[PDB]
């Protein structure tokens, strides 16, 4: 909450680096014994209290965490304009990044990803929280070997239960990572292109599923099959995710 406040002077703002759902996202630097390099979220409608609540809960549900492969809370400025500093991931968005090097990025690199995205769903699992949106577009780029989650309507990457029922659950988060397993195998693709939002529940209650994605392996396409089981008590949770695809990552770096 309040440990985290961060006085302005020991904030440099630099370029925009993106855009958020407040404001600009900016890179900057933090100086205060080793100066930093730091991402800045802004918000424009911030003098509204309203907002403001809203804008600094990310804050508040990033304090709760200490995990490598997701986003650093830095700390925050509470008096107007109200920023929230975060660690920088420089390389940006993952979407953006796997589309960028399509040819660029082997297979490895890939089930990598996937891989450190399971460990940091996997400590999520185990402090109780259900992240709702994990998605390709919410994870960032650190290093080209370090993925970070970086967010805290999407039918297409929705668990039926969540489409149909408004549902949240561990399970239904698994159903998501598997569509985010999907889209970067896909370099980036998004799920479901040129279907209506308000017909992908009744393809999945057909039992209609995402494509095996080219050069996937199938062992990989398994594992996200499994992710998609109808009933949420089928799916399996993100340790044995976790532990799987360490498997398929050894099965990769050798052959
Ligand atoms: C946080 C955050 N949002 N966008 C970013 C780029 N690097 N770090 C971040």
């Amino acid at each position: 909450t309040r440990d985290y406040e961060i006085q302005r002077e020991r904030i440099e703002l630099g370029r925009c680096i993106g855009e958020g759902q407040f404001g600009d996202v900016h890179q900057g630097i933090y100086m205060s014994p080793p100066a930093l390099a730091v991402a800045i979220k802004t918000c424009k409608n911030c003098t509204s209290d309203s907002v403001r609540e809203k804008f600094l809960q990310e804050a508040l549900t990033m304090r709760q965490f200490d995990h490598p492969h997701i986003v650093k809370l830095i700390g925050v400025i509470t008096e107007n304009p109200v920023w929230i500093i975060m660690e920088l991931c420089t390389l940006g968005e993952l979407r953006s990044f796997l589309q960028v090097r399509k040819y660029s990025l082997d297979l490895a690199s890939l089930i990598l990803y996937a891989y450190q995205l399971s460990t940091a769903l996997a400590y999520l699992e185990s402090k109780r929280f259900v992240h709702r949106d994990i998605a390709a577009r919410n994870v960032l780029v650190s290093s080209n070997d370090c993925v970070k989650l970086g967010d805290f309507l999407p039918i297409k990457w929705m668990a039926p239960e969540s489409i149909n029922f408004r549902r949240f659950t561990s399970a239904s988060d698994v159903w998501m990572f598997g569509v985010c397993m999907w889209e970067i195998l896909m370099h980036g693709v998004k799920p479901f292109q040129g279907v209506k939002n308000n017909d992908v529940i009744g393809r999945i209650e057909n039992g209609e599923r995402l494509p095996m994605p080219p050069n996937c392996p199938p062992t990989l396409y398994s594992l996200m099959t499994k992710c998609w089981a109808y009933d949420p008590s089928r799916r399996p949770r993100f340790t044995e995710l976790k532990a799987q695809l360490s498997t398929i990552l050894e099965e990769e770096k050798a052959q």
